[PDB]
């Protein structure tokens, strides 16, 4: 059946928690599902995958989700190209340095601006040393050039001059729309497992997180802090034509989980972030706000997991590539490794490009201020001798 079949079973998930019933039941009543997937973008994920992963090692893989941030609509899922085998859109996986942009929401909501100054420099805290897996430093710089140099140490920092330390960048991850439990975890971003406070390692991206979370939670911003749960039935009937769901007729206001300005000034820190990444901008020059994560493998200089995470108005894509077993260095073919800015921006953009075409260019909305400032900062006679 193909990627086709993962859909499948998310629909049937959805629906069984929907009409409270068993998939005895369902299966036996000859309903007619719409689902919320639009085929142009579905085949312009499968594409985008097959592309970038072809002549590569068969241990790789790639996760594709992007939702319509107008209403949670899910427009496209790759989880994989077995019907009846794994679903890593649904796995839990470490986003490594992807995760931070939820520490810049909790900042802003505590009214630090974008300004705002950080050492970037290496740390030790509690025994452990920190550093950049992207390896970049800029001294002392704002947190918004932070952000798009993907400075995990600035953002550690960052992270500690909060009220609540680690426990606001949950907050504001869960806020967002990352998931408070989902199956494998009870409660996500809990050291204990059971609900508890993260520990410091949040901001890395360590917990493990879903392909379909970081799509839900970049919607949010890219709808201005409006959050509408992800969904993938857009409507049911009956075998004789009764309408038993609609998500057209619902009440559509979504939750404002973040506030518009904050939201918006996070747009405006990850606006340059596709062209910064390696020219992953757009096709047409069509604006976009994105995030790049890699994750360490353990502590060496190789990764693991490498990370996309991009939005327009009108679609939020999020796209991971690691391998089968999760176990080993993360490289191509050629030997060097796999960080986010090189093949699943790769596939985050062809995704993208092929969604939106047919579309016309969006533009941002401009921010309004936190902290002192509205979006990024901005970059005799002659005689002789004698």
């Amino acid at each position: 059946k193909g990627p086709n079949g993962l859909i499948e079973r998310q629909v049937t998930r959805e629906l069984l928690e929907l009409f409270n019933i068993d998939e005895q039941t369902l299966n036996t009543q000859g309903l007619v599902v719409t689902t919320t997937i639009d085929p142009q973008a579905q085949r312009a994920a499968e594409k985008a995958v097959a592309k970038y992963l072809d002549g590569q090692d068969p241990d790789m893989r790639a996760a594709v989700v992007s939702i319509d941030p107008h209403n949670g609509a899910v427009r496209a899922y790759y989880g994989g190209d077995n019907a009846n085998g794994f679903d890593f859109a649904q796995a839990g996986l470490q986003t490594g340095s992807s995760f931070k942009v939820f520490a810049l929401v909790a900042a802003l909501e505590q009214g630090i601006g974008l300004g705002y100054q950080v050492d970037s420099s290496p740390l030790t805290v509690d025994g452990i040393k920190i550093t950049n897996v992207e390896g970049e430093g800029c001294g002392t710089c704002n947190i918004a050039e932070a952000l798009k140099m993907s400075l995990n140490t600035s953002y550690y920092r960052l992270m500690l001059k909060l009220n609540g330390g680690p426990q606001a960048v949950a907050d504001a991850a869960h806020q967002a729309g990352i998931a408070s439990s989902f199956p494998g975890v009870a409660h996500t971003l809990s050291e204990d497992g059971k609900g508890g406070p993260p520990n410091n390692g949040i901001v890395l991206g360590q917990y493990q997180t879903r392909v379909i979370d970081m799509a839900s939670a970049y919607a949010t911003l890219a709808a201005s802090g409006i959050y509408h749960p992800p969904h993938f039935v857009q409507k049911v009937v009956s075998a004789n034509g009764q309408v038993l769901f609609d998500a057209s007729t619902a009440d559509n206001t979504g939750d404002q989980r973040i506030p518009k300005a904050v939201a918006d000034n996070v747009t405006a820190a990850m606006e340059p972030i596709a062209g910064y990444s390696r020219g992953h901008n757009l096709a047409g020059g069509r604006d976009s706000a994105a995030k790049t994560g890699t994750t360490q493998f353990g502590d060496t200089t190789a990764n693991k997991d490498a990370w996309m995470v991009g939005y327009t108005p009108s679609l939020s894509t999020a796209v991971w590539v690691g391998t089968v077993k999760g176990d080993e260095p993360l490289v191509t073919a050629s030997g060097a490794a796999i960080y986010g800015s090189g093949l699943p921006s790769d596939i985050w953009k062809a995704t993208m490009d092929g969604a939106l075409k047919g579309t016309s260019n969006e533009t941002f909305p401009k921010p309004t201020e936190v902290g002192g400032y509205a979006g990024v900062p901005p970059p005799e006679t002659v005689i002789q001798p004698t």
